[PDB]
């Protein structure tokens, strides 16, 4: 029993974290094989970030301008290239701790673990979701740029995020491992604002199933709803629309608990229009939306890595 | 900016997780140097669950009764001993991935990371606090026994917990790495109940300082309180009494935010009286008590 926000074990990723320095800027890099990936803004000064021409700044750099440190060993940069908002530093040494890995771009609503790093050293691991507005509500300080988001599929690490910046509201923006930003953000010190965030509906439903598996069943009701009536209500409360794909993905949890997806949707519809009434679900007074249906199955069934 | 429940990176601990089998029972073990630590209840059959005599059961076992597996390699048990509720299996191979480590016993209110494992394989990592009733509110399934609780100080893993059992309320009980249970619990199927849980007051205060550091100020007020008046109010909401030690420990956060501890204590009194009124503090509608003052300083600085 019990339900916790749970990150993937971070060991396979910790063995890839290195420190990358360019001039006065020091951030984190991900060392996989003989390439170190890091945000391209590591080559920027204070003036540069205001309006940077990254192609021009990178051409002016040499391999000896980049200092890469893996533990107490300095790696020598033998090449440098840029792929979108990510800098790729070719090193002379393949990372002997390179796990089986893949670069994946995630969709909003999907969850992943973040290994927050400072000076190439892992300091914490937490689980978050890519918000529907493409930001992540992370916990990052100065020096955390380059920290990565990942999932673990069997024995394969799927890198899905790299940290680039903090928006004025304290939320975070970053790219996939190919340097493509999640969301309408740019890597420049300029006024940027995330769109109004919405609740990840399929994740709330999955979390309601997790509560039922754990015996917390007060919110269950006799009612069911059509997917259209549910979406009309949910949209008014800034909840993401639930698609037939989401209903299908919630199928195994529906069969395990005996509560059809549209039956749980009528529980959610009531919770939205009326609140919790002083009650809690899994010790929470708010509906939790950072557990996907897969996360709930994995945690309530004990899948290992 | 931002505030998250954050676990320590689990790599140094993952390289220590092994699978321990004794008869039909399979659980996890912690492989450090040439010793594998695991719950001694791994040696129990169905008949030895209500009233096991562990000294008698262990004497009847031989090294070949224990099967230890580290990845795909079977380790050979060359010795076995018991220290309180933990079983120590001497192996003929020192763990090459043994980190710098230490065994620490923690106090209620202290936080740590749990690396939940099944069959010697790490499946997830989460953050916990030792509850004032000495239980932990973990997330564990059958087979999680031997999963460990830890903190990391620079390059050193301080092991503070080993999972042994689930109580009838779904909360968890375990021991330090010397086999001493936290709380009045025993490794027996006999009727056991945790005492009524209470809120870790010093941790709520630390979390209110974390919110202020992150720009939340709505719960602040112009009142201050005596420590005695605060404890009289807090006790009525099942909150732990705040001692002078707790006030002193909150000193650095008090100096960083410019809000004295007893000033923050009056904010906490008001939140307990009014509730949140549809507002949240750091995205939460309830007062969070699983962040110590040390955690808040670590994460914010
Ligand atoms: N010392 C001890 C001890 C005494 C009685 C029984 C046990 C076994 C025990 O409590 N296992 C479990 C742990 N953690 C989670 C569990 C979820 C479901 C079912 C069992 C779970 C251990
Ligand atoms: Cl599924």
């Amino acid at each position: 029993s019990g339900f916790r926000k749970m990150a993937f074990p971070s060991g396979k990723v910790e063995g890839c974290m290195v420190q990358v320095t360019c001039g006065t800027t020091t951030l984190n890099g991900l060392w996989l094989d003989d390439v170190v990936y890091c945000p391209r803004h590591v080559i920027c000064t204070s003036e540069d970030m205001l309006n940077p021409n990254y192609e021009d700044l990178l051409i002016r750099k040499s391999n000896h301008n980049f200092l890469v440190q893996a533990g107490n060993v300095q790696l020598r940069v033998i090449g440098h290239s840029m792929q979108n908002c990510v800098l790729k530093l070719k090193v002379d040494t393949a990372n002997p701790k390179t796990p089986k890995y893949k670069f994946v771009r995630i969709q909003p609503g999907q969850t992943f673990s973040v290994l927050a790093c400072y000076n190439g050293s892992p300091s914490g691991v937490y689980q978050c979701a890519m918000r529907p507005n493409f930001t992540i509500k992370g916990s990052f300080l100065n020096g955390s740029c380059g920290s990565v988001g990942f999932n673990i599929d069997y024995d394969c690490v799927s890198f899905c995020y790299m940290h680039h910046m903090e928006l004025p509201t304290g939320v975070h923006a970053g790219t996939d491992l190919e340097g493509n930003f999640y969301g309408p953000f740019v890597d420049r010190q300029t006024a940027q604002a995330a769109g109004t965030d919405t609740t990840i509906t399929v994740n709330v439903l999955a979390w309601l199933y997790a509560a039922v598996i754990n015996g917390d069943r007060w919110f269950l009701n006799r009612f069911t709803t059509t997917l259209n009536d549910f979406n009309l209500v949910a949209m008014k409360y800034n909840y993401e629309p639930l698609t037939q794909d989401h209903v299908d993905i919630l199928g195994p949890l529906s069969a395990q608990t005996g509560i059809a997806v549209l039956d749980m949707c009528a529980s959610l519809k009531e919770l939205l229009q009326n609140g919790m009434n002083g009650r809690t679900i899994l010790g929470s007074a708010l509906l939790e939306d950072e557990f996907t249906p897969f996360d709930v199955v994995r945690q309530c069934s004990g899948v290992t890595f």
